[PDB]
């Protein structure tokens, strides 16, 4: 039986492992994965934030289809996820770490599913069997915390230890300690540089390893295990010997122009002009904050190196399919944004490596595939590696087993899609744009981007090849309006799928069209010498009386 | 406050100019016509699709055929798409169904949620969320592979056996066939058998027994109720009993509306639509002549009925507290623009009757107005709620509310286009012309000066002016100096398909109240030091103490 072990960081960026070519930042446990299988130099996530990200990666559907398009937004009870295909095709499908998931309460009470069934928490948990959830963080403020439930078995595993805190994961794992014993919380951008004041190996990364291994060693039969890390995910904080290993001399250029900032479009400039947005722009944020993002990524090459080993030394390896890839990156300034959520490779284009153990794979082994690739596609490429027939009515992605076999070196669409819905943000909120204007789309292919604004008229254009980079805005430039009327023509096309029709497949509705005509269904028909007799043979040599002789008892 | 009662009435394949009241020169129906002038009729009401299934779906969800996927005739409308009956029981309502519906349950959508065909919320999902007084899609038409449904006039036979008749399929003999002098059955499924009387006494024949079916659910009812009344005439077999077989003849047809240059220029995919054996057919003035005038009966019926229903109600006192609807699911090209049936979107299909009369004061002001304003299908589940004192969920929900036309807060809808759907991959002419399932679906927008219609499967558009070609004779689809025209409609075309249809789970009122949520609960971005933001949102943050962390750990 072949497993699957689908690995996710959060908020990793693609050029943050040194086999996309960081300089600094050696990654060696993941470089050989991808050394052993493909590595996918163009692979794009479906919407720049956690939560609406995540759901789309699960659904295999865009957000467009789906619906849950922000963090905290339910995803409908209707929608079917990774782990209903996986569960059809006999593998089982299991959470370890991180979904943002939110229950769709009022859809369940609606069809009365109850919460506590197998099919009720399935669908509570985004169709996951749960070993263990944890959003990997627990945040808290004057009312109350965002998430009540983050690091709850994590918090019982710090104070069996012998931690003690009304908040272990805040004050050990995610904060520093002075010569005073005072805490220096990880929500301050300037305790980036303090290490964690916590043993290394009980930090999170550790830990949720550690919960991988156990989960990977009881469980039976076929199975689907996501294994789904917070970091790099701020708080921006990293135990010893991560946190002494860099400074501001491994950091590499921020990417950014004067020129950029003082041209941009309202909307562009609208992500600039926040307070995350002018904290990255500052050298002290950075200096600090980025050599604790690289700590926190060595820590995970190095717990990849541990997990790696032991599959390798139990044996487990040349049965188990591994997929390492990231929900979106971080900007850390560059475009002078923090944070995530725009379009820019930084945070749109994802690192993705995929290893299948199967001798079908050995011809692509150390290959770098350079074809436009989605995050939607992974549901599809495991529910084909689980011996599964994709369901490609439901499924808007595809398979990338051809491209691991080496039956092609590409993918077969001609343009990748992002979207992003700030109606619910802070950020709408501000300029206050209407929830129905609070939305935009990416449409790219290997030589442009577009970025469509519902809130402007004017797009944004990037020319991809020779401005790879992203820093010259080319959407008011009169010369490029046949470019943009190409891409907007990609969108449209899009825009246009019938993503709904997920109740009958394509074979089952070519069925569908000469059923009819021997059912005695009889259209245009003036008598009984216009259409084969064998079709009206309930119709015709009838015999009845007048209707009065039944009536007179 | 609200109706106590909603009496949403329709007719299949009933067209918006066969009633006087639209224009009608020959088909008198006074009783149509008299709700009319109590009320508003509808001058420019769309369906959302041109077909029975996926027009009724999008009425029934109110939400285009793109948003809920029951695209075509027998493909079911998926679990967890909402349904006018959710809606309105939320309201406190009930919503029941007298008639039609063409509703296929999600059956492996409701096995993957563990829902029961038998448990009240499995049957109401399965019924596409009506409560059942008496389901019947009004035919059993039969082949050597069988019932295209089953379970078609099942209680309606029922009936009929009850009172005498005898058949092992009395809907197909009597309510649908004529008799010859020799005894020998003329069924109505050859249409040359129009113009023959039913063999059926007229009172036991289909729209008047469905009638008295709702007088039966109505005098049953103690509380709020919404009645979905639905006709399967004049949809065919097209055959009437007397004396409606007798009382029209052609010389009573309208002239056919179509034109020599419409055929001989025809887009490929519109000359597709016409060369089929129904768009053959009635391109025959022999089949016209026989099937219009059954066409005109089975309509006078219908008002007869109306008739009899409306004069109950005002017997019985109802009257004042009951909303009427009447509409229909779609048209019928009867051979206007060189077709049968009614799978394309000119007027003739697409456009439907729609007369709204609300009994309560605050729509005093517009009885008797016509409002011509472009009015879609899905606008009637979003009136319903309203006029049933609830408040529309307009992130589910893609119509508009008619209330402040029906109550003079303004003449008008808001909307500056209409859309309608075709999908028609699993149809027959899919099959006849080889076209594949991606490219099997065509798309129209229309305003009150334009229509546009999409097709996948070829590059160039169809386009009428509707302005000075009401008749939707000449195709400009393909002229250049309508090209500026054309890219303007496309755009209103792309405008809608960008809408967020599917974000269901969230409101407008929720989205506003989660952008300041996460403030005071902890998430802190982009604060340097504890002087960058309020102290109270980090409260939790600072001025803590602890040991290093060797200190707590032993064993
Ligand atoms: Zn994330
Ligand atoms: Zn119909």
């Amino acid at each position: 039986v072949m497993n699957i072990l689908f690995i996710m960081f959060d908020q990793l960026r693609w050029d943050y492992l040194s086999c996309y070519g960081h300089k600094t930042l050696n990654t060696p446990h993941i470089d050989r994965l991808a050394a052993k299988g493909v590595r996918f130099d163009r692979a794009y996530i479906q919407s720049p934030i956690c939560g609406s990200s995540r759901m789309s990666t699960y659904t295999g559907r865009y957000v467009h289809s789906h619906g849950a398009s922000w963090n905290g937004i339910p995803l409908k009870v209707g929608e079917m996820t990774m782990g209903d295909h996986l569960r059809a095709a006999g593998m089982g499908c299991w959470l370890v770490g991180k979904t943002h998931m939110r229950a769709d309460e009022e859809g369940m009470a609606r069809l009365g599913l109850e919460p506590d069934s197998l099919i009720g928490a399935r669908v509570a948990e985004c169709g996951f069997d749960v070993f263990e959830r944890d959003d990997g963080m627990l945040p808290e403020g004057p009312d109350g915390y965002y998430d009540p439930d983050g690091a709850k078995e994590y918090n019982k595993f710090l104070r069996a230890k012998g931690y003690e805190s009304d908040n272990p994961w805040h004050d050990f794992a995610n904060s520093g300690l002075d010569d005073e014993g005072n805490v220096q919380s990880g929500w301050f951008l300037k305790n980036a540089t303090r290490p964690a004041n916590i043993a290394e190996e009980d930090s999170e990364t550790p830990y949720l390893t550690s919960r991988a291994m156990e989960f990977i060693e009881q469980q039976t039969g076929p199975w689907c295990c996501h294994l789904s890390y917070i970091k790099p995910h701020w708080p921006y904080i990293v135990p010893e010997p991560y946190a002494s290993m860099f400074g501001p001399e491994h950091v590499q250029d921020v990417v950014r122009s004067d020129s950029e900032r003082q041209n941009a479009h309202p909307l562009f400039k609208a992500f600039m002009d926040t307070k995350v947005g002018e904290a990255f722009s500052r050298q002290e944020v950075r200096d600090a904050v980025i050599p604790a993002y690289m700590g926190l990524i060595k820590q995970a090459d190095d717990q990849m190196g541990r997990l790696f080993k032991w599959l390798e030394d139990t044996g487990r390896m040349q049965d188990t399919m591994i997929v390492l890839t990231s929900d979106h990156g971080d900007f850390l300034g560059d475009h002078w944004m923090g944070e995530k959520t725009f379009f820019h490779d930084a945070s749109t284009r994802v690192p993705l490596i995929i290893y299948d153990p199967r001798p079908e794979a050995d011809a692509t082994r150390g290959s770098v595939c350079d074809a436009l690739v989605e995050s939607i596609d992974l549901a599809p490429t495991f529910v084909e590696a689980a011996g599964g027939k994709p369901a490609m009515h439901i499924l808007e992605g595809e398979s990338l087993i051809p491209i691991l076999h080496g039956a092609r070196d590409h993918t077969l669409r001609d343009h990748v899609i992002c979207e992003y819905d700030f109606s619910a943000s802070p950020i709408a909120h501000l300029n206050d744009i209407s929830v129905r204007q609070a939305v935009m789309f990416m449409v790219a292919d290997k030589n442009w981007k577009l970025i469509h604004f519902e809130a402007d008229p004017r797009p944004m254009l990037f020319d991809l090849k020779n401005d790879p980079q992203e820093l010259v805005d080319l959407g008011g430039d009169p010369a490029h309006a046949d470019v943009i009327a190409g891409m907007y023509d990609k969108l449209f096309r899009w825009t246009r799928r019938q993503s709904q029709r997920t109740t009958r497949s394509e074979e089952q509705l070519i069925a569908m069209r000469t059923k009819s005509r021997k059912r005695g269904i009889v259209l245009g028909i003036y008598d009984e010498n216009e259409t084969p007799l064998e079709l009206t043979v309930k119709y015709r040599d009838r015999k009845a009386r007048p209707y009065k002789d039944y009536l007179k008892g």
